[PDB]
């Protein structure tokens, strides 16, 4: 401090000078007091100097003078009070303006004294968000060296993160495509996990995903997912999990599809919930990505997820919902329903219809067990299993609470799918007989003049398999159905006026 606090107000006429080029020689002569701890220590003392650096170091057109400048500031900023006073130098947005400056080694100060500032200045955000800072970070990250991509994409991450504003500027700024692009052509941990930090940020953002899903960060988030960094896997998965909705039109999954099936074998039960949500909204509506689930062994490695998971329901629900998307509308879903009970699932999915599941579970479960039903080979066991007594149970129930939202879930589902499921199961003798017995005819019949038309087309089916039995046909009639069916004749839905045609002519 002797040299220092005492050779501070020499300084503050040795930083101000008005000479081109004795301003360029005192800057080299501050770079050189910022170099020693004890005059920089006192250049953080007095803000005089300090508003001189910043000042001079926008002023000056020569690439020298803007560095020494530069790296003044970043050794005032390992200093708290030094960040305090670049906030009253005006620094931020003089630091911003060389965002676009070319040298390299003026921008590597400038982005880490902007960054020390977003971590310990309080404000600081707000401040970088006013000088336009955010359009000029995204524009950085065209650069190449990754210790200064890692630095801005961190102060995108710190900005953008409980901020809807900065994330839609990161968006017109081009930024999905930008981190997307970091994903692909770098290797550097530190970078790839902060990337996906700003990625899984975005990831929420209504406007966001369907850019970042567009640029190819589906797949470029699974070419990090065996990576040995766990908080780069689990990143990657949580973006990739928030992004899945809108990646149903996205091709070139096959390596994605094949990783996220090897990672429901893993012992991390976020890992697994991940990829059991991830590939739960990718095989929806996509008949190719169904087909590749299943090519690499998908059905048998979800019902192994499912027996693992147990009462946990944040697990067995995607994969129940994906097993029941792998068994319907796709090539081999005749050998997936099979591969269900090839590997013991029958038992548990039927277990998954009681207590203590919840609705959710249920609604994915019921639906599962219809296309289960579509296999002839699943009948029998389905009936042992006891899923059709609870699957009638389950649709009684939901009728009274209609005639009267549960868990986010609408009873009218219930009625449907239950419905359904037992629709499927009719086709068998044997099941025929069951749901006879449970006196469920009557139900069926109510069920006609449902309000819904899906509704009504279970309830037709139902009684139209049931109707090719003699006894049951005489059941139909004596509970007065002939009535609704004629007017389910006259429907817009076709389904119920074909099932309802049926039945009429059963009953004869």
């Amino acid at each position: 401090a002797e040299l220092a606090t005492r050779a501070i107000p020499e300084l503050t006429k040795l930083l101000n000078d008005e000479d081109q080029v004795v301003v360029n020689k005192a800057a080299v002569m501050v770079h050189q007091l910022s170099k020693k701890e004890a005059s920089r220590h006192a250049i953080m003392r007095s803000p005089q100097m300090v508003s001189a650096i910043v000042r001079t170091m926008q002023n000056t057109n020569d690439v020298e003078t803007a560095r020494c400048t530069a790296g003044t500031l970043h050794n005032l900023s390992h200093h708290r009070e030094g960040l305090l006073a670049i906030f009253k130098s005006g620094g931020i947005p003089a630091l911003v303006k060389m965002l676009g400056s070319p040298v390299d080694s003026v921008l590597f100060y400038a982005i880490t004294t902007l960054h020390n500032l977003l971590l310990h200045q309080e404000g600081a955000k707000m401040a970088v968000r006013l000088a336009g800072g955010l359009q000029k970070m995204v524009a950085l990250l065209n650069k190449t060296n990754v210790k200064f991509l890692a630095i801005t994409t961190d102060c995108l991450q710190i900005l953008a993160y409980g901020n809807q504003e900065s994330k839609l500027i990161i968006l017109a700024s081009g930024g999905p495509q930008a981190l997307v692009n970091i994903m692909r052509t770098y290797t550097y941990e530190k970078l790839l996990w902060t990337t996906s930090r700003v990625l899984k940020v975005l990831s929420v953002c209504s406007s966001n995903k369907p850019a970042i899903v567009e640029a190819g960060g589906m797949q470029a988030l699974g070419l990090h997912l065996t990576d040995p960094s766990q908080r780069l896997v689990q990143n990657c998965l949580w973006t990739l999990r928030n992004l899945s909705d809108a990646a149903t039109k996205q091709e070139g999954m096959e390596g994605l599809l094949g990783t996220l099936v090897q990672l429901l074998g893993s012992d991390d039960i976020n890992v697994v919930t991940c990829a059991a949500g991830i590939l739960s909204n990718l095989t929806c509506n996509n008949y190719k990505n169904k087909m590749m689930v299943c090519q690499v062994g998908g059905i048998e490695a979800l019902v192994r997820t499912v027996l693992r998971a147990g009462d946990r329901e944040d697990i067995t629900e995607p994969a129940i919902c994906a097993l029941r998307h792998l068994t319907s509308r796709h090539q081999e879903a005749e050998m997936a329903q099979n591969a269900v009970r090839l590997h013991y699932g029958l038992p548990v999915v039927v277990k998954l219809l009681h207590p203590p599941s919840h609705w959710p579970l249920i609604k994915a479960t019921v639906g599962l067990i219809r296309n289960l039903a579509l296999c002839p080979a699943n009948h029998a066991p389905l009936r042992e299993q006891g899923a059709i007594p609870r699957l009638v149970q389950l649709l009684v129930r939901a009728h009274q609470d209609t005639q009267r939202f549960v868990e986010g879930v609408r009873m009218e589902e219930i009625v449907e799918g239950c419905t359904g499921a037992l629709h499927i199961l009719a086709r068998d003798v044997h099941n025929r007989i069951v749901i006879r017995g449970l006196n469920t005819i009557p139900l069926f019949v109510q069920l006609l003049y449902s309000p819904i038309e899906n509704i009504q087309r279970v309830a037709a089916g139902v009684l139209c398999e049931l109707a090719q039995d003699k006894e049951a046909a005489e059941a139909i009639e004596a509970e007065g159905a002939t009535a609704p069916l004629t007017e389910l004749l006259h429907s817009r839905n076709e389904g119920v006026a074909t099932y309802a045609a049926a039945v009429l002519f059963r009953m004869s």
